[PDB]
């Protein structure tokens, strides 16, 4: 009944899939909460806190799988730790601030990339979507991995792109901003806070009426993807036949930046919505596991994931499975990402056709 409850429930019999200890499981639920605020005692017969972008239904939770071959998913969790502030971008923004240090201070990182951005980023009058979002990397021994997400917007969309511009010179990255390919807008920009092998500057990016083709040609990385893979992969998100184009909810890229000299991205990740494609999440989770099977992943450990979320049938709704991503980097292996709701407030209904 509450929507602390809910959204611990799920992420426990998540953990299990992606088969973290007790300990660990119950360090990170307590993570959770505390990032929940007074939200987490709120009833779920009460509406949602904040009519966060974060996902659909405005849960201000979303959780992630992302897939190896060889291996169980490892499990992320994406948060609003502001929205018990509400509608408010000022105050949603400054009370995640406040969570995303508390986190800091208790895991023994460094919030200077955030801190010099901050004025960018959180303006006295925000624009939408969103202030700050959270997403935790769930790993073994209980210090998760650290993610912010960021508004370009947050000074008016006719200025994300100086925004952006502004953001990575601050960080260092003085010839990134003309690496990125065109494109139709500048939803958000995210940061690797604490501790990762190679942290990035992550830049997203909007693609309106996207093709396969175009899937293929949007990485700016060193070395490039498989163009026939990400082609491939457009066309099973997206059930294309071998003209076609995403044309409602778009298509989005990002662009990882992890080192100064190249002037190059080192990472490139296709994010296809799949729930603005299918009629129902039965040929979403479809399209996952054929997705997964072609990269040689653990699709029944994403069966078992959509059940840890959620009791229902697949078919009786639409948007679960949020969205579907393939991730490229540097010297790391091919990754798939299934992107997976928490349904706590509707649950979206079928449709008979996709036009
Ligand atoms: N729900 C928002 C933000 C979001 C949540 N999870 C995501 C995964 C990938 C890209 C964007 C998102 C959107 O649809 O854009
Ligand atoms: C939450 C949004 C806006 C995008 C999801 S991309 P991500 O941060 O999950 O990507 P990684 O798994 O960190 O590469």
């Amino acid at each position: 009944a509450l929507l602390g409850d809910l959204a611990t429930g799920q992420l426990t019999r998540l953990c299990e899939v992606a088969g973290l200890t007790e300990a660990d499981t119950a360090a990170y639920t307590g993570v959770l909460i505390e990032s929940l605020g007074t939200s987490a005692g709120r009833p779920l017969s009460l509406p949602p806190p904040s009519r966060t972008f974060l996902s659909d239904d405005h849960t201000p939770v979303e959780f992630s799988l992302a897939f190896l071959p060889g291996r169980a998913p490892h499990l992320r969790v994406l948060v609003e730790p502001g929205c018990s502030s509400g509608d408010d971008l000022a105050e949603n923004g400054r009370a995640g601030l406040r969570a995303v240090h508390t986190m800091a201070d208790r895991w023994g990182f460094s919030t200077e990339q955030l801190d010099r951005l901050e004025d960018l980023f959180f303006p006295s009058s925000p624009e939408g979507p969103l202030a700050l979002w959270c997403a935790l990397e769930l790993r073994s021994g209980g210090v998760p991995g650290v993610k912010v997400y960021l508004n370009p917007a947050a000074n008016g969309a006719d200025r994300a792109a100086e925004t952006v511009r502004e953001a990575l010179a601050r960080l260092g990255h003085l010839q990134a901003f003309d690496a990125l390919p065109r494109a139709d807008g500048f939803p958000f920009l995210a940061l690797d806070l604490g501790d990762w092998d190679a942290p990035r500057v992550k830049i997203y990016l909007k693609h309106l009426g996207m093709s396969a083709a175009d899937a293929g040609s949007l990485p700016r990385m060193s070395p490039a993807p498989s163009r026939e893979q990400l082609e491939e992969f457009f066309r099973t998100a997206g059930d294309l036949p071998a003209t076609g184009r995403l044309a409602g909810r778009p298509a989005l890229t990002c662009h990882s930046f992890t080192e100064t000299a190249t002037g190059r991205p080192s990472g490139y990740t296709l994010h296809v919505p799949v729930r603005d494609y299918v009629r129902h999440d039965g040929e979403a989770r479809d399209r996952a596991v054929a997705v997964l099977r072609e990269h040689d992943m653990d699709s029944a450990a994403l069966d078992r994931a959509l059940a840890a979320v959620s009791p229902r049938p697949l078919s009786d709704g639409v948007g679960l499975i949020a969205y579907l991503a393939l991730v490229h980097q540097r010297g790391r292996p091919t990754r798939v990402t299934v992107y997976v709701s928490s349904e706590a407030y509707e649950v979206r209904p079928p449709r008979e056709t996709v036009p």
